[PDB]
């Protein structure tokens, strides 16, 4: 129906190469390979890849997880079922393990700014939150410096997802359900309207939520919102957000992606690739990653996008998009927009 993205392979690894991909992280030229045997290799992003350094034996087991923070210049590992900072530059460890991490399932981490309620200041805030069976750990950096003192929020369920609402709000998925955690003053909500619960940001404080084949529309507040359920045949192995397109990955046995309207609920754009495993976020793309090959989704111009949505003559389509589009990324958006709907009449 459209294509949104263009799927091109950065980074393959041989078929019998005993070296397996579990997660990457890209930050400008750089994406970073966290492999099955400890490894992390280091990789230039030309203009395709280009292997500047790998850490053999940076864990000694495999890394499952990989997030920085750049303020701090810290990179966040998941491996050895716990949580270690590394300097980004050297990977010399800063803290590994970090403590009260053993046996973590997984974290998430978010940086923003916000205002000093006293001065009215600007400041950089982080926040690393990590899943410790039924415990949610809490670690927070004022100006690239981590605060002395963890938060931490004790829930009723094991955390199985975890996605930062906002600078203040986590939504946290288990298995009866999703509730909305305030970091700061360590409150929980239930969220009212084996298969892994799925949580995605959208835009303008939007979230997604996903249980098997169910869905939910929520704001940052984790307020229900009236919305039909997204009518994909089956369940997806991942969800996410690429302005302003919702994002899909089937199994890896499928082995496809799906670009679907946050606003219309339409499949825009399926894409084949095989083996594709996971997902990778932050007008820039994404990448997605399989066990032996690492992906860069390149953004078609959005101009062209309607373009070829109007000579398809899916007109709705065209003008929902051009009303999610900001206008500095359309060449005349006000113009496009009333010419499409001319051609409605």
């Amino acid at each position: 129906m459209l294509s949104a993205f263009t799927a091109r392979p950065i980074i393959e690894l041989k078929p019998r190469d005993k070296s397996r991909i579990e997660c990457i992280l890209a930050y400008g030229d750089r994406v970073l390979v966290g492999l099955n045997t400890g490894s992390l290799r280091v990789y230039r992003v030309n203009d395709p890849t280009d292997l500047l350094r790998e850490i053999e034996r940076f864990s000694p087991r495999a890394i499952e997880q990989l997030a920085i923070i750049k303020e701090a210049n810290t990179l966040v590992s998941l491996s050895n079922y716990c949580v270690s900072l590394h300097d980004l530059h050297t990977f010399e460890p800063i803290a590994s393990p970090l403590p009260r991490t053993k046996n973590a399932s997984g974290f998430a981490v978010t940086s923003n700014i916000v205002k000093d309620p006293a001065t009215g200041i600007p400041e950089i805030i982080s926040r690393l939150a990590v899943s410790v069976k039924r415990r949610l750990l809490l670690w927070s950096w004022h100006e690239s410096e981590l605060e002395e003192e963890v938060k931490e929020v004790v829930l009723t369920e094991s955390i199985r997802s975890m996605t930062w609402a906002c600078a203040t709000r986590l939504v946290c998925g288990m298995n009866s359900g999703f509730v909305v955690v305030d970091v700061e003053t360590g409150t929980v909500e239930d969220i009212l309207g084996m298969p892994k619960p799925l949580c995605t940001k959208l835009a303008d404080g939007q979230l997604l939520l996903a249980k098997d084949v169910n869905t939910l529309f929520i704001d940052d507040t984790g307020k229900a919102l009236e919305k039909r359920q997204i009518p994909w045949q089956a369940a997806p192995d991942g969800i996410g957000y690429s302005y302003p397109y919702i994002l899909a990955l089937q199994p890896p046995a499928k082995g496809c992606l799906e670009v679907r309207n946050p606003d219309t609920l339409s499949l825009l754009q399926t894409l084949s690739l095989p083996g594709a495993a996971a997902l990778h976020f932050p007008g820039k793309g994404f990448h997605v990653l399989s066990d032996r090959v690492v992906w860069k989704m390149d953004a078609t111009d959005y101009d062209s996008q309607v373009e070829e949505l109007v000579r398809g003559g899916k007109l709705d389509e065209a003008i929902s998009v051009l009303t999610m589009l900001e206008d500095a990324l359309l060449k005349n958006k006000t113009e496009t927009l009333r010419e499409v709907k001319m051609q409605k009449a």
